C-alpha cells in the first residue's frame, strides 16, 4: 500500500524542464560532477533530504511573525516549549544547524583520552568529537555493516559490544553514547524502542552519558510503530517522547525531521551542563535565545516540528522512499536493504559490475541519471570517501553508492516514476556506462569541485 | 502517457477527512447542496477550478511587491503591457473576476432587444445578458449537447446557424457573438483554429462584433496544438495569439487559466467603446487603473498569464484531468467525452437512470459523493440551467453532469487515484441515491444557494 | 500633543528619491496632471487613503492563510464573526469593496421614485442610488458647506430637514437614510452619538430605514471619544458597537478604515433582505462566503478591522492628519477646517486667488507640490468636477481644493513636514503659481487623463 | 538636517509598554541583565542593530525565491558575484553570521604565539583571536578611548603604534592586522581611507595581512563622504570598493549593514586559504554553497547590501542616530563624542560619576533605563571588556557606556524624541542608581548571561 499525500499544493517551485540534449551539456560543463550543477538546470533535486523541505502554509504564516529582538524573542520561548513537550528534555539551546549543536556538546562532554562509541557516525558528528580528543568506538550490531541484509531495526546497538568497552576502558573513561536515530551509514536505518531501554539501562547503571543524534527521530518513531510489537496504539508524539526518555539530551538537525530549510537545537536535563552550554553557545552561534537563527526560523522549526508528529504525513513521508526503493528492487536494480526512512541507496559496485572502482561508478551513474532524467543524485562511494595524503591513495569504501535521498514534502509519486523509470532503463544497458577519470582534482573536498572525463 | 509535474511543490497545506456519520450531517445542514458545504468539512475540494489554483514562488515574489497605487500603479503596467503582447488587444480594463468584465460588456454592448448567439450558455454570462435586454441564442453544434458522443472541438460554433440567425433576424439585431474558450458546460470541450477562423469572415462580412470568453483559452490553445492539424509545432503562445486576432474583444476571468486567487479583465480593440468602458468600471469595479483588484493581485495575474504559456505546464494540467477520466472510463464509469480541459463531468443521467431530471439526479449525485467519499463536486444540469425567464419552466439541458473538477498545480496523480477509486465503489451501489425537489429556490443563479430535499 | 507611532517598521517599500530637476521632467511627460505620474516616481503618495494602507505582520500572517474553497473558508467564517463581533449586525455578504456593497444595497432597498436622504453623498454611493431611481436630498446641518467654519460634529444631519422631508414626501416614499461617517464632502467631518440616535428615533417611528455608509466610521469613533461628552471612558470597540446599533445595515470599504488594501462588505439585521443580498452577490461579485475577494483578503480584512479598534492607533492616526493641518494652519496656508480623519485639503481658490477658476488653480497647485517635494496629491476642484455635456460649460464647484489624503500607517511626521515644508515654501512665493489650460480633455472622466500647459 | 525617511513603512509590528510597577519586577527577575529580558516586555528595543534591521519589499520578494539546493542554489550565486562586485574580493565563503567568519579567519590565520593588533577590541573578535593563541595588541590612537573628545575618523590606527608592533616583535610574529570600519566599541567611530591607504602600505613592505572587520563598512563610507577631503562626489559604492583594495580579505556580520536579520560570510584574495576555508566551514557552518544559511537568506543578503549602497538610505540612517545624540547633547545628557553610525553612547562615568566603574555603572544605567521608561539599551563597559587571561582581574576600559543601538529602517524622529524625552528625564535624578556585583558570571563573554545585584 502507498498512501496518498495527505496535504495538497498551496504554491509551486518553477523548474526549466530543459531536454536530454541539454542536459547532457550541462553535465560536461559540471565536468561530470553531479555536485558541479546549478539548481536552475534541475528538475528533480536528490542531492540532499537536508534542509530542501517544502514547508506548510503554517510555517509560512509564522515566518511572518518573526519577532527578531536579539534576546527574549517569542520564537524563541515558542520553540522552547514545543521541544519541551514533545521531546521531555528540560533545557533546550538553539544552533543555527545541527554541527552548531555537535560543537557545542562534544566541548561540553569529553575529556581529551575518553572514549565516544555510537552506532556508526556521520561525518561532521565524528569530527567534533574527535577534534575534542575522543576515540571513536562503532558499537553497532554487526548485521548493519552488511548492506543486503532485510531484517528490522538494523541501526540497534550491539549492548555485548557495549559491555565490552566498558570492562576494557572503564566507565570513567567513556564521555558518552552517541544514539543516532536512524543511522544514516547504514542507509538510513532504525533503532528499536527495545534498544534504546537496554542502553539506557546498561548505561544508567554505570553512570554513563547518552546522548542522541536525532536529525532522523521522527522517521525512527514511524518505523517503531509500523514493526515493533507493542506500539501499534501509540501515537508518533508518544513514541517520540518514549525515545528521548532513555536519553540525557540530544543534538538534533531541524533541516531534517522538523521540515524546515534551516535550524537545529541541543537538548539536555542536566542543569550544569545546560549552564555550560549558555556561555559556549555565545562563542560560535549566538545568544541562549537564538543560536544563530532569525526569529522567523525558530518560529518555523516549532511549527514543524509539531507537524512532523502527525501519522499521516510521516507514513507517506517513508512510504514515498518505499515506493521508490520497491520499484527499482522489482525490476532487478541493486539498492541497499531495507531501504532506509529518508533515501534509497544505489549499489554502483552491482549496477556496474564491468566497472573496477579506480573508475568511479557511483559517480559516472549519478552522471548517466541526471543526463537521462534531469534527476540530480548524491555520489557516496570513492569519490566522498577522498584521498589519504599521507599515502595519495584512495580511501575505498566497501559501499561504493548513489543516494537518491528524498526532501520532506517536496516530491510526487509521479517524480518518484521518472526517477525510478529512468534508473530501470539505465539498468537495462547497464554495461554502456563509461568509467571515469579525474581531470581535476582539488586536494581537499574533492568531491564538491572534481572535475571528470569518460575514460 | 501522463507526464510527471512540470514543478516542485514550494509549500503546502494538510487535508483530512470527517467521518462519514459526520459528513450525513454536514450534507443535510447543507440542504443537499454542495455549494452550502464548509471548506474545512472537506478532503479533496473540486467544486470549481475557479480560484482555487496554486501560485508559483514566482507569483508570491510578486505578491511581496504590490504597488498598491490608485493610479499608476507598476502592477497595472505590468498587466496591461503582459495582456497587450499575449492577447493582441489595443486595451485592457482590469476587473476583480471574470463577472465583472461582463457586467461591462453586456452594458456597452446591447441594445434592448437584440440577439446574442454563443456556443452554449453559461449562468452568469447568460444572466448579464438577458438583464441588459438581450435573446439568448445558442449556436454550438448539436453533438455538443450529448455527453457520450467522441468528437474532437466540440465547442465549434455551427456556421449554418451562426447563418440562419443572420438571415432570420438581420445583423443589425444582432448584439455580437459570443465564442467561449473552451466551452465550461458541454465538458470543457474546444474551438477549433479553423472554426475561430471562419466565424471572424462570416460575422465581418456583416459587421458583427465578436467577443471571446477567454477564460480557459489556454487550456483550448492546449488542444489545437495537440490535435488540430498543422499546429503540431506552433507555441502555446503563438496559438494563444492567433486566437484573439479572430476577436474584437473578450471578458477574462483570469481565477481560471491565468494561475490566480482572484482577477479578470476586459479587453477590446475599438477607442470608444474602451472611453465608455472606463467609466462605467469606476461605478462597478474601481478606477481602470485597478480595476477593484490590489496592485499584488495584478501582479499575480499578469505573472501567471506568462506562466501558463509553458507548454509542460498546460500538457500536465490536461492529462492530469485526462488521466482521472481514463481511469473512470477504464472502469465503466458514465462520463461527458472527450474529457474536457478542466474537469471530468459524470453523466448522471446514466449514473442515475433511476431518476428523471425532474428528481434532479446531477444535484443528488453530487450529494452522494461527499457523503460516501468526501470529495467535493458540483452540479451542472438542470439546477444550475436555470428557468426560462417568459414561461417559468426548468430550462431542460441534455447535460445532466455533476463536475470533480480539478484546480491548476494543487493536486497529484495519487489524488486523482483517490477520487476515481471511490468513485467507482458509490457507481456499484448508484441506485441508492434519491431524488431532491426544492425547499428554497433563488429567483436567479438558483443553484448557488438552493436548498433541497430528498423526495 | 502628537503621539509616536504606536507600531514600528516591520518592512519598507523602496522608493527613487528623484531629484526636482527630474521631478519636473517626469511632471510635464504627466501634462501637469497628478492622476498620470507613475507610482514609480512618486516619493510621499497622498492621491487617496483608500487601499493604500500599510498591513502588519498579523495581517501578512493571515496572507499565508488563504483558504481559497469557492464556498465556505475559514476566512469568510473569520471575516463574519469579526464583523458580528464589532459591528454587531446579524449579516454580512463580503464585496470586493465598497461600491459592490452599495450597488447590492441600492437594488435591495429602492423603490423607482423613491427618495434617499443623506449627511452629503460620495459620487458611488449617490450613483447606485440615482441609477435604481431613487432622488437624492441632503440633509446635512448647514454648517456641513462653511469651509471655514471650526465647529465640532460637523457631519451631523439636521433633524429638522429629515423631518420637513417625511412631513412633505411621506415615510413609504422614503427608500432610506444614508448616514455617512465620516462625511467626505465636507473634508472627512464626524458624525456625533447623539446625532445618529436622534436619526434613528425619528425614522424608527416612521418606519423608515437606516443604513450607513460606514468606511471612516473608526476615525469617526476617535472623534466622539475625544470630543462628545460621555465617551471619555468607552473604547473605540465600544463606541463603534453602539454607533450601528442605530442603523439597519451599513456598506464598508474595507480599503479605508479596515487597513487593507482591497476588500469590503455589506451589513444588515434583516432575514428577508439578507436572503435576497446572497440571492444577487453572486451576480456582480461572487459567493455569499468570498463576495469577489481572495480568502487570504477575507481574513487581512477580519484581522485589520480588529487592529483598528486599537486606542493608540486611531489617535495616532487622526493625530497624524492633525498634525500636518496644524503646521500648514500656522504658517497661514488656507484649509479646510476642521482638518478631517483623514485628509487635508487645501483652499486653492484662496491659495491662487490670483488665477480664475477657469485657469484650474488645484490642478496647478496639485503639479507645483510634486516639482517642488516629490508629493502626489489630488485635484478635487473643477477639473474633478466635469464638463455639462449638455451645454458644455464646466461644473463649477463651490469648493476648488487640492486633497493631501493620508494613508493609514505608512508615512511620519517627517514625511509630513517634508509636505507642509514645500506647501509652505510655495505659499510663501504663491503668485508665481501660473494657469493651466487643457492641452487634451476627453470625453468623460476627465480628472484621470486630461493633459494641461501652461497658459 | 535631518532627512526624512527614503523609504515608505510597507508593514509594522505593534508595540506597546507594561506598567513600572511590572517593568520593576522584569528586571530584577533578569537580575538587572538587560540581556535577560524578554522581548515581550520591551517598548523600543535598543539593545542591538544586529539582525533586528527591517528588510524591504524587494528582500521579501527575494525571501519567497529561495533556491534551498545544497550546492549550486541561484541565491548563493546571486550574494557571491555582489560580493565580488561591490568588496571587490577574490573569494567569498558565507557563514550564518559575524562570528562564524571569525572562528573561521582566526583558526586559518593564527600561529600559537603570535600577535594581532587592531583599532580597539571586540567581544567575540578577540576572543578567536585569543582562543587560537594570539596575543591582542591595541593599536588605535589614544583619543579613540576618551569619550568626550570630538575628533573626526576616530577609528584611525596610530601607525606609530603599529610600526613600534613591528620592530619590537618582528613582521613574522604578527598573525595579521584586524582593521574593523567603524570602531564599534569606541563609538561606532569611523576610519579615514588615508588610513586604511596607509595602513596597507606599512604592512605590505613587512608582508604582513590585513583583514577588515566590514560589519559596519557602509556607514563608514559614508563618514568618508561626508568628511574627508576629495570624497565628496564619490559614490557611497566607489568609497566602498576602494576601501576593500587595502584588505586581503574580511569578516563580515551582514545582520548589521547588510540590512538582514541573520547572514554574514569570509572574504579573502588567496586561493590556499579560501581551500582551507572551505575544508573548515564545513565542519561548522554548512557546505561552502551555504555556509550555514538558507537559500532565501543568502538572496536577501545579496539584495540588502546593493541596497545599502544607496546615499539616501544610509544618510538618514546615520543623521537618524546624530539625531538622538544631538537632542541628548542639548540637554547636557553626557554621551560619547562624535555620534557614530549606528548608536548613541551615553558615557556612564558622568551619568553615575557617583560610583566607581568596579560598582559597573553602565550595567547599573541600563536596568535604570528600562525601569524607568521601557526602553532596553545594552552594557558597554567593564562588563563587556572581560577579565585579563593572565591576572583574573577585569579588563577596565576607559569608555563605561550604554548603548543605545538603533536597528536601520525600524524606527522614526518620533522614536527618537521619545527615547531622549525620556532619558532626559532620567538624567534629573541620575544620583538614585546603584552600584551592581555579580552573583553569576560565566567564563567567557561573561556580559551576554551575567546576573547582579545591587550592592
Ligand atoms: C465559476 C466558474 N466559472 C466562471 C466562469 C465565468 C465567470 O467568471 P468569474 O467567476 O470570475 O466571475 C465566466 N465564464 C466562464 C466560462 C466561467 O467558467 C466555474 O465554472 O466554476
Ligand atoms: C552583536 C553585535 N555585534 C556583532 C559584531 C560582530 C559579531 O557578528 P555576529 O553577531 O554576526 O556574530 C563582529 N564585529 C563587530 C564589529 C560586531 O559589532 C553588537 O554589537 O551588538
Ligand atoms: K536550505
Ligand atoms: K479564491
Ligand atoms: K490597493
Ligand atoms: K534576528
Amino acid at each position: 500500500n502507498y498512501p496518498a499525500e495527505p496535504f495538497r499544493i498551496k504554491s509551486v517551485e518553477t523548474v526549466s524542464m530543459i531536454p536530454r540534449d541539454e542536459r547532457l551539456k550541462k553535465m560536461q560543463e559540471a565536468g561530470y560532477n553531479t555536485f558541479l550543477l546549478n539548481s536552475k538546470d534541475i528538475y528533480i533535486d536528490l542531492l540532499t533530504d537536508s534542509g530542501t523541505n517544502a514547508m506548510s502554509d503554517k510555517q509560512w504564516a509564522g515566518m511572518m511573525m518573526g519577532d527578531e529582538a536579539y534576546a527574549g524573542s517569542e520564537n524563541f520561548y515558542h520553540l522552547e516549549r514545543t521541544v519541551q513537550e514533545l521531546f521531555g528534555f528540560k533545557h533546550i539551546v538553539p544552533t543555527h544547524q545541527g554541527r552548531g549543536a555537535e560543537n557545542l556538546l562534544s566541548q561540553l562532554a569529553i575529556k581529551p583520552g575518553q572514549y565516544v562509541a555510537g552506532n556508526m557516525y556521520f561525518t561532521t558528528t565524528r569530527y567534533h568529537q574527535e577534534k575534542n580528543g575522543a576515540v571513536f568506538v562503532d558499537i553497532v550490531r554487526d548485521e548493519a555493516h552488511d548492506a543486503g541484509l532485510n531484517i528490522a531495526f538494523k541501526g540497534d546497538i550491539d549492548l555485548k559490544k557495549l559491555q565490552k568497552l566498558i570492562d576494557e576502558k572503564g566507565a570513567e573513561n567513556i564521555a558518552y553514547i552517541c544514539l543516532a536515530v536512524t543511522v544514516n551509514l547504514a542507509g538510513g536505518q532504525p533503532v528499536s524502542m527495545a534498544n534504546m531501554r537496554a542502553v539506557r539501562e546498561l548505561t544508567a547503571a554505570h553512570g554513563i552519558k547518552v546522548f542522541y543524534d536525532a536529525t532522523r527521530c521522527v522517521e525512527n518513531a514511524y518505523f517503531i510503530k509500523e514493526q515493533e510489537q507493542g506500539f501499534e496504539n501509540k501515537s508518533i508524539a508518544e513514541i517520540v517522547h518514549e525515545m528521548f526518555s532513555y536519553a540525557d539530551g540530544c543534538t538534533m538537525s531541524g533541516k531534517k525531521d522538523c521540515l524546515v530549510n534551516i535550524g537545529g537545537f541541543l537538548c539536555m536535563n542536566d542543569d550544569e551542563m545546560f549552564s555550560s552550554a549558555k556561555e559556549l553557545v555565545v562563542v560560535y552561534e549566538g545568544m541562549p535565545s537564538y543560536g544563530g537563527l532569525a526569529g522567523r526560523d525558530m518560529e518555523a522549526m516549532a511549527i514543524g516540528l509539531r507537524e512532523a508528529m502527525q501519522y499521516e504525513y510521516i507514513e507517506h513521508r517513508v512510504k514515498q522512499v518505499r515506493y521508490l526503493g520497491d520499484k527499482l528492487k522489482a525490476a532487478g536494480v541493486p539498492i541497499v536493504e531495507p531501504v532506509g526512512g529518508h533515501a534509497v541507496f544505489l549499489d554502483a559496485r552491482r549496477f556496474c559490475e564491468h566497472l573496477t572502482q579506480d573508475e568511479f561508478p557511483a559517480q559516472s551513474l549519478a552522471a548517466s541519471i541526471y543526463v537521462e532524467t534531469g534527476v540530480r543524485s548524491m555520489e557516496r562511494g570513492i569519490i566522498s570517501a577522498g584521498r589519504n595524503n599521507v599515502t595519495g591513495e584512495h580511501h575505498r569504501p566497501k559501499l561504493e553508492t548513489v543516494r537518491l535521498t528524498i526532501p520532506r514534502r517536496v516530491y510526487t509519486y509521479a517524480h518518484m516514476d521518472v526517477v525510478a523509470d529512468g534508473i530501470i532503463k539505465l539498468y537495462q544497458h547497464k554495461e554502456d556506462i563509461r568509467g571515469l577519470k579525474f581531470i581535476y582534482e582539488p586536494k581537499q573536498l574533492r568531491f564538491f569541485t572534481a572535475r571528470f572525463d569518460y575514460i
